[PDB]
């Protein structure tokens, strides 16, 4: 029966992770998977999370079945966490959130939910964008489509083309935004093109989905909400995949949510009840440690403090190693200005390296980045600075 | 876009939970999901597993990703609890194990994997059977044919009506079979009839799928898996979904286990590829914190030794209900005899009610099973028996 199976294809971004495992070298340097390292390139557990997890130990009784939408809880701060404390969304009852396992989960129950539930037939994704996109959707069986984003030469947002791009959407068709922090350009709408974009959305009849993993590492945890809300306000139905495996340093623990949102109370259950089938077709339902971590920390004063500043430092962190990469770059001989680092948000560089420097990166100097050119800049600390801009200047 | 959307119907097991919701009656009885419950009536943490979670929470010192099938130590220690600690199997390097969201889970990454990798257009289960089944392949677009199982008036396996209807099954097609505690009629084949079956098995060409949710709850944690490795000696290729919700009490942290079995290491490591491939699209990678316990305690000879005599106490207190059961039945005036329920194995009572019973037993008396006449013996405590047998009396 498995004679004739084929090889499948290895990830362009998960794959980097079983190449590192093979290349033997001492100093290899891993800027591929966006996870956060602290100064020491090690990627700790938040202190924050270590309390949470301590009162589950002691204060759990049960191991029993959550439901097929999770934890409770867990939905309520979701909401509050994406349309604030007091929307009109959760004062009216127009939204519902599931618990899933992790971002990408989110974004498979979204798409199983859609295939099979609307007569949604295409999604639209930018380009440059994260190749997970096209192929969770290309697997519920909806075509992806492309839309321009990037400006390659001055490095900023080329809202023009990304107009005349999203035109050849129609009704009825899903539109694929980045919520904060774009992977990988960085480059995020001002509130104003949010705005406009929200007001055209609304016009052409799109379906707005948010693809949302990091809240809270452009600007700040309310700030970096404020495109997703300025669509809120003026949609009637919208998605949004939500993630916690980055503000929570949660990665393994797969805490994401997809949440629906409907015009009324009434249409959002009926739609819902048919996320959940989805849903018990797949895992039945969610891993609740995760999510029970998350839940303890954001409804425990004490806790969410603590949880807040850590977040706040491992921004700033990137935001510093963001400045000395830059500074290393030139003071170390690079013949190009790579300045334009500085106004991208989140996690990454890029724009500056072709597929053919990023390999020679691996091969000649044991430097692993996504063929893309996408490095991770939250991988980058004062001890591997300096040989990692000495790889880069010699093959530019 | 959500607007005519229609209400997903209700599912005939988890369904139950949401009515128990409602209901607001005092002393109602959950015999409904198969979840173990002590003699006071709770879901209690094993001891073991709060061991193990005090030992990760002082020694885990990241949650970075797992890779795409999960922690490696958890599929060494899956595949010796299937196959045995020195089989052929993993000798020969012939098995390949991804961690997995629960074994609902398992069955999904099982069902797309086949779906989009195989010639694979047909599967047969039971009937009576378990309905999540049915609803899993289906979503992956395989049809479901149904194969005669249980003799309703003897209450026995009827060897005789399995072989029949299984000769309808042509070679590449997939044959459901529960591993042990056959779900719901607690009646497995004895070793003998495995024998056969695996040997029309390998004539036939089927591919063999084994549920294996129960392995520990017949008689113990070998024995159990004796009919599967017997199916294992002689199959060249076969596929096992397996749980470890109920044997160690982890339901909700959704630990389970896709196991892909092949002719050679050459090829289950091509056939694998695909699978990941199929977890990729879905959840990425799986939760760490459920598997990371189980592995943990497998591994560790003295927290391995205090969950096996947890499982055989959860497995007596089950078999002594059963008795007791059986005995107040008839001390209550049962004009029925309900005796032949000391034979089943595994968790649940079955045969003896119908549906309207079952719903008189609701609405009447506030005791809670599946429309199909399953009640959950393991959920029956020396307090919660007298009333529910007045009752189960009052319909008869
Ligand atoms: C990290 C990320 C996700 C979700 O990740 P999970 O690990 O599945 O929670 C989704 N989209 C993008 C663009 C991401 O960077
Ligand atoms: C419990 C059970 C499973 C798997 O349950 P999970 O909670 O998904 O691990 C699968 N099949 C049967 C027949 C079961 O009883």
């Amino acid at each position: 029966m498995f004679e004739n199976i084929t090889t499948a294809p290895a990830d362009p971004i998960l794959g980097l992770a079983d190449l590192l495992r093979a290349d033997e070298r001492p100093g290899k340097i891993d800027l591929g998977m966006g996870v956060y390292n602290d100064e020491t390139g090690k990627t700790p557990v938040l202190t924050s999370v270590k309390k949470a997890e301590q009162y589950l130990l002691e204060n759990e009784t049960t191991k029993n079945y959550l439901g097929i939408d999770g934890i409770p809880e867990f939905g309520r701060c979701t909401q509050e966490l994406l349309f604030g404390k007091g929307s009109a969304l959760i004062n009216d009852k127009r939204a519902r959130t599931a618990q899933t396992p992790g971002g990408t989960g989110a974004l498979r129950v979204a798409a199983d939910f859609l295939a099979k539930n609307t007569s949604v037939k295409r999604v639209w994704v930018s380009n440059p964008g994260w190749p997970t996109h096209k192929s969770v959707f290309n697997s519920a069986g909806l075509e992806v489509r492309e839309y321009a984003y990037y400006d390659a030469e001055n490095h900023t947002l080329d809202f023009d083309a990304l107009i005349n791009s999203l035109n050849e959407a129609q009704a009825g068709d899903v539109v694929l935004f980045h919520g904060c922090c774009h992977n990988p350009t960085g480059i995020d709408p001002t509130l104003e093109q949010w705005q406009t974009l929200a007001q055209l959305s609304v016009e052409k009849g799109w379906l707005p989905l948010f693809d949302f993993a990091y809240q809270g590492f452009a600007r700040g945890l309310e700030e970096d909400a404020e495109g997703l809300r300025a669509f809120a306000a003026m949609h009637k139905e919208l998605i949004v995949a939500s993630s916690y495996s980055k503000n929570f340093g949660l990665y393994n623990e797969r805490v994401g949510a997809c949440t629906l949102v409907a015009a009324d109370s009434e249409t959002v259950d009926r739609a819902f009840s048919q996320m959940k089938a989805a849903i018990r077709v797949n895992y039945s339902s969610p891993p609740a440690h995760g999510a029970s971590v998350v839940a303890t920390i954001l409804s425990n004063d004490a806790l969410r403090a603590i949880w807040e500043q850590e977040l706040t430092d491992m921004r700033q962190r990137i935001q510093r190693m963001r400045q000395l990469f830059v500074n290393t770059l030139q003071e170390k001989g690079a013949n190009r200005d790579f300045s334009f680092t500085i106004k991208q948000n989140g996690m990454f560089f890029f724009g500056g390296l072709t597929k053919e420097q990023v390999l020679r990166l691996r091969e000649e100097f044991g430097v692993y980045a996504v063929a893309s050119g996408r490095l991770n800049v939250a991988g980058m600390t004062p001890d591997n600075l300096a040989p990692l801009c000495e790889a880069i200047v010699a093959v530019l």
